[PDB]
């Protein structure tokens, strides 16, 4: 019942924000929940995590509990974490699975590609099937280096969510395939998932709060300059990739959606050395310490006052002509695309 | 808005759990609130607890603040925990109350029949009326040695809601009358009460997650055998009684429904002695860090997994013909009866 | 969709409190926050606190972050505690601001008086005005050495929703505008607003729970009498000043209303002495620990017990024809009121 223009955001040059509906409103979730997030590649890990036979991952997103695992056979799956019997929860955190996949409950036994191998006393009930009573599937596919799932199994693949990208993000890092995970940070942020991305998509504050073009593509951005090159990804719906001056590393921002005004987001950081130099460790202090809280703190402040009858509906997105550093014309293109799904 | 066939789990060799909603639904809930919790005997207690006069306990069922007094007349009352002039709490916790019932806001006092005793300043407000002006009773009967209560003023006795229990339970415990609560866990479980009920209704996971037949009545069922025999009652709607082997003791599980995932649940442990002997303090250690943890985390876990896409919308009853120890044909009986209720 | 009839409370001789739902529903709330506290003259603190040129305080009040700040120029105004640019909070807690109030997220400046100073960038944002990019304010009022705001721009002064309060506040206390702040307590509070004011209208239990004359006006009440007068002013909606014996010192009870069943208060104590004596920090102490603690107990209680389906509906108010000060008149007064925007 709340709608959008087709036309929203086309001209970046005379452009406003969502009504303030849009960033708070439990039914414009539910519908972004089912027409973007259960329809869209959605990014989870980078495929260091998954590189071994029965290594395994899990993620919520929308209220999924979701199992990626790489199989006996080496073949990368995913699945719904919950026994087909009676609901039970699978498989917790991440790690090695072992052979087969027991359930806590009553103990039914899958083989890592989701088939049933044993359910105790099961040829005794009538009209029993071995098969559809399996784990249930969803897509899973690496690309660029990283692992996407879908959860429309009718899908087709990243490639035809994100075309350019994955050649574009290896022109930008070459040692993506050599990259292992340093840290992580899980936070569960008060701030929709939209409002997260227009944080993103600016460098209005680089340095109020914190040699610049920001060029639009087939639904990814990429934000792009010498300060030595740096790189910045933004990819449909919420993923951003960060390739910092050298190029030789990477920090990764998930965004999981839970509600209308609760994001749960992963911040990873990527090096390529095992065994961290002290210029990488104070660097994750950094990051973990001052970077990261004024981001959070921007984006949780920006959430409470736009309920706000004082916020006067919509507000003005800051481009000039030249499209310099302080353009903000990468949050038109986002909310531009939003819109689509909103018509 | 959410209803079931009546043929719902009449057969058990073929049935299903119920649709999700049924787990999760708000509105399911309120319905099941108001039909079958609002005019059903709820079991809230042991006599023991309710033996002398001015004895008293307070209870929490689908947001009713209940209490239930011995009279100064050793008769057993139960009213509405609110005062009639501007609702304040008039009693908490348990224990022996005093001569009167004093209302802390106002200082109204009443007679432990409910009977407004002295209201200050009443004789000068017009058209009042000291009765009409009373603590709003309910329902009460003891039964089997334990203690019922029923919101419904024109209920019949426990008795018809569950023909043949008491005389069942003497056959299971020839004691009951002598037992003392030894300890009670208490609980806030974030699980659906039918969730919980499931859990117990079922022998298939006796081994595999902590000479058997389970029999159903009228609105109870009975998991009886030789392990010395061993009794498990369930009876409607949710209160379960443990006769374990030796027949000397009890254990209680009763069931207090707050929401849609949230059921308030006592653990009580019933032995002859006051004293206890350490062969029954390890007993209550044993339950109260192992036995009943893995009980709750098994029900939590699965209230989370029902709600997953990933799960398709039913659950298999594991039926076998010979209806063995692990066969789920007493889970088939109880949601059918809950179905009654869903036409 | 839940209403009221106009004589509702009219003769406080044969009178209840509202219906419950009243106390309960997000309906009755929404409807409330914008037909009396969006409309409404909203006191918020004593004068002394904004007397300087660039002191300001903030508040919270039905979801609206307010900030009131003393110009440079001295004059009194007050604005949406928001950034019009992307709505990031501005200002927080309480102080002297400086010259500018710089925006923390892409540094927009504006003067005290809420006008833009300097928007980065913005003479190369196309169809951009810096005004109407300022902050949005609302009314502010000193009245009764007292300060006031309302949401509704075209309303009239305070004196038109107050008539004789002012006159009739300073014949009860003659140091007004000598009074400090020696004390703030911040509860949030489980009871609706409406609650609160029903405990504070009434001495039923002043005796029981913690020369006498309530005389109603036009939107405020006066308990008077003599103890050496004391004094306790209700105003519509829900400010309540005290004067105790003496007159030399005031107690102010503030109410910021939440939710259906949540309400913010700020107990004041103001005392004209910078330095305390003795007996002023131990009257601090009595009031913290003892007074005011009995009084959120109260209403807490009673928040819940309405609730029950054993409260009958409404509660009695217990007036005599005398007007005694245990008698309960002056609650009909406020319900009648209130009723007035339930038609
Ligand atoms: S729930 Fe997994 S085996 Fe029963
Ligand atoms: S609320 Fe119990 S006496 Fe007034
Ligand atoms: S939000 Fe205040 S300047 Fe951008």
């Amino acid at each position: 019942v709340e709608k959008l223009p087709e036309d929203f955001c086309a001209n970046p040059d005379v452009a406003w924000t969502f009504p303030k509906v849009f960033y708070t409103s439990s039914q414009v979730f539910e519908h972004e929940k089912e027409a973007i997030f259960a329809k869209s590649w959605i990014c989870v890990a980078h495929g260091s995590e998954l590189a071994q036979p029965n290594d395994y991952i899990t993620r919520k997103v929308i209220g999924e509990n979701i199992v990626i695992i790489r199989g006996k056979d080496s073949v990368l799956r995913a699945f719904y974490n919950v026994c087909p019997h009676r609901g039970h929860e699978l498989l917790s955190g991440s790690g090695k699975a072992k052979n087969v996949i027991t359930c806590p409950y009553h103990a039914w036994t899958f083989k890592l590609d989701g088939s049933l191998a044993l359910a105790r006393n099961c040829d005794h009930v009538e009209s029993f099937d071995k098969e559809n009573s399996s784990m249930v599937p969803l897509k899973v596919e690496e690309y660029a280096g990283f692992v996407f799932i879908n959860m429309d199994e009718n899908a087709t693949c990243v490639e035809d969510q994100l075309p350019g990208f994955a050649e574009r993000l290896n022109q930008a890092c070459g040692v993506i395939k050599d990259l292992k995970l340093a840290a992580r940070f899980v936070t569960e942020t008060p701030a929709n998932w939209k409002v997260i991305v227009d944080n993103y998509m600016e460098c209005y504050h680089c340095g109020p709060a914190h040699k610049y073009w920001h060029t639009t593509h087939q639904n990814w951005t990429l934000q792009y300059g010498f300060a030595p090159e740096f790189h910045g990804f933004w990819t449909w719906p919420c993923t951003m990739f960060n390739v910092p001056p050298g190029s030789n590393f990477m920090t990764v921002i998930y965004e999981f959606p839970v509600d209308a005004e609760t994001t749960l987001q992963h911040y990873d950081i990527y090096f390529t050395n095992e065994e961290l130099t002290q210029d990488q460790k104070d660097l994750i202090e950094w990051y973990r310490n001052v970077f990261r809280p004024e981001d959070l703190n921007l984006v949780e402040s920006v959430q409470r006052g736009l309920k706000s009858r004082g916020y006067r509906g919509q507000g003005r997105i800051m481009t000039d002509k030249q499209r310099s550093g302080i353009s903000e014309h990468g949050i038109a293109y986002f909310q531009h695309l939003v819109a689509q799904y909103h018509q």
